[PDB]
């Protein structure tokens, strides 16, 4: 008597290469080899680190500028900046063809949460290595012992902007960010000079966009211009919460330099609305963790590292290695574009180690939201209920009829909602959920049946936490996790449900 809503599937916007968003990114200062006479920036190489106090690849300049008789100096931002680092680590007295540093920028925790209201002004700094360029048709200057601490500048070696004197350059950023219209402008400034305007667009916590340069002459000698050249390769990201901070890079165009920045907004009474959820239940501790996501609800992040979760079928497994080390995970489901939710483990051995569920959702815009209307919406579940070491399993599935089924009544109305979380082919539910709907999420509470459920295990109001994804809210998910003596019982649930239509 029911069928899936007729939806249309997510557009899917190709980034380009450059595009793609990490946790940092990190380049090597370029330096010239003998007898090259141009060293273009190199690929910035991503950071999958979550240690903000780690500076990337500095025990290998470290190594490479002591011997040779250097002194490293290192710009973090640190001093200022909580959820966010972002500058460079280089040798004072670099010479000749080693090694002479690394320029970039890395953030922890990406915003979940975004603010809502008036436009927001991030303030913060900008740093910046350039290309190497010996050729005298270049002109690149030599010894400007007013302005940097360096003979050649950007010849053999890079410029960086820590080569530069205090008593003549600041590089400060500014940021102006609204998250209504998702947009964002900016200016990298030196001293009080506009070197670079930004603009971009935010999709997810991220944000992609370009950076025009103020002074297109490059010029010549002393007056040697290093930001001539735009660049429409802007990426960056919000960290923090609540988007507190904000970091990103950007190269440009003819890799003549690459830039890196950090900025955060001083702003008093914020509201705000969720976009993103992301959890994961520990199917032991029965603990919940946050996962790492930049607003794609189908890509699952662990270690760093980056794992697709849709496939052709309804469930799909997927395997990938890390750090530690092997990873599978097996996610749902094939009808849901705006939500993914499913199960995660390490193969080890047959065993399975560090057992967990998942669930993943972009959620809907709080302006997006129905205020009127009474639905029903279909789908399925993940599951695992243990009473000592006995096990029950929840196993996502599509038999409608009989199979781990979900069914709910919702109404945007009462901002209410019902729903009934089923066994294989059982008649009467096993977890029943009651919850009050807010904004684009809803909360409430989850019992059992009111004789019980045998594997016998029985409890009555379990928090439950779960949101509307998507654009038009045809899609929900949620969560509830649970466990008692810590620890003898324990249950730990992921569901998710399509918005259907009559017949
Ligand atoms: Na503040």
């Amino acid at each position: 008597e029911y069928k899936d809503v007729e939806t249309d599937k997510k557009v899917k916007e190709q980034l380009g290469e450059l595009m793609e968003p990490a946790l940092g990114y990190v380049v090597k200062v370029p330096v010239s080899q003998s007898g090259v006479k141009r060293t273009e920036i190199s690929n910035p190489e991503a950071i999958t680190d979550e240690d903000l106090n780690k500076i990337p690849n500095y025990e290998i300049i470290k190594g490479v500028a002591y011997p040779n008789y250097g002194e490293l100096v290192d710009k973090t931002a640190a001093e200022t900046m909580k959820y966010v680092r972002s500058g460079y680590v280089i040798d004072v007295y670099h010479s000749g063809t080693r090694d002479k540093g690394y320029v970039f920028y890395k953030g922890i925790t990406p915003s979940k949460e975004l603010p809502q209201g008036p436009a927001l002004t991030y303030q913060g700094e900008w740093d910046f290595t350039s290309d190497a360029n010996l050729n005298n048709e270049e002109g690149r200057p030599t010894a400007l012992n007013d302005d940097y601490y360096t003979t050649a500048i950007g010849k053999r070696a890079g410029l960086v902007s820590g080569d530069a004197k205090p008593s003549k350059h600041k590089y400060t950023s500014q940021f102006k960010v609204d998250f209504a219209t998702k947009k964002m402008t900016g200016k990298l400034s030196d001293k009080e000079k506009t070197i670079y305007t930004v603009n971009a667009d935010i999709r997810g916590n991220r944000f992609t966009g370009s950076a025009t340069a103020s002074d297109k002459d490059k010029g010549k000698g002393a007056s040697y211009n290093f930001f001539s050249v735009d660049s429409q390769s802007l990426e960056g990201g919000f960290y923090g919460p609540k988007a507190e901070e904000m970091a990103g890079k950007f190269v440009a165009d003819d890799k003549s330099l690459f830039a890196v920045f950090s900025a955060k907004h001083n702003a008093s009474n914020v509201n705000t609305v969720r976009i993103i959820d992301a959890s994961k239940i520990d199917l032991t501790n029965f603990s919940i963790s946050e996962l790492t996501n930049f607003g794609d609800a189908s890509v699952l992040i662990i270690d760093g590292k980056k794992m697709e979760l849709a496939g052709s079928e309804f469930t799909n497994k997927h395997t990938i290695d890390i750090n530690g080390k092997k990873m599978v995970a097996v996610a749902c489901c094939s009808n849901l574009e705006y939500m993914k939710f499913g199960q995660l483990w390490q193969q080890t051995e047959k065993q399975v180690k560090d057992n967990s569920l998942f669930l993943q959702g972009e959620r809907t815009a709080t302006d997006k939201m129905p205020k009127d209307g009474n639905y029903k919406y279909i789908g399925t579940w993940d599951a695992q209920v243990s009473k000592e070491n006995n096990y029950w399993v929840a196993t996502a599935d599509d038999d409608r009829k009989a199979g781990y089924r979900t069914e709910f009544d919702v109404d945007f109305g009462s901002k209410n909602l019902s729903g009934k979380l089923f066994d294989k082919n059982g008649v009467n539910p096993v977890f029943t959920v009651n919850a009050k709907i807010d904004g684009n999420g809803f909360t409430g509470e989850a019992k059992t049946s009111d004789a019980g459920f045998v594997l016998n295990v029985k409890f009555s109001d379990v928090a439950v936490s779960g949101g509307f994804y998507g654009p038009t809210a045809a899609e929900l998910g949620g969560q509830f996790r649970y466990q008692s003596d810590n620890g003898s019982v324990g249950v730990g649930a992921v569901f998710g449900a399509k918005q259907q239509v009559k017949k």
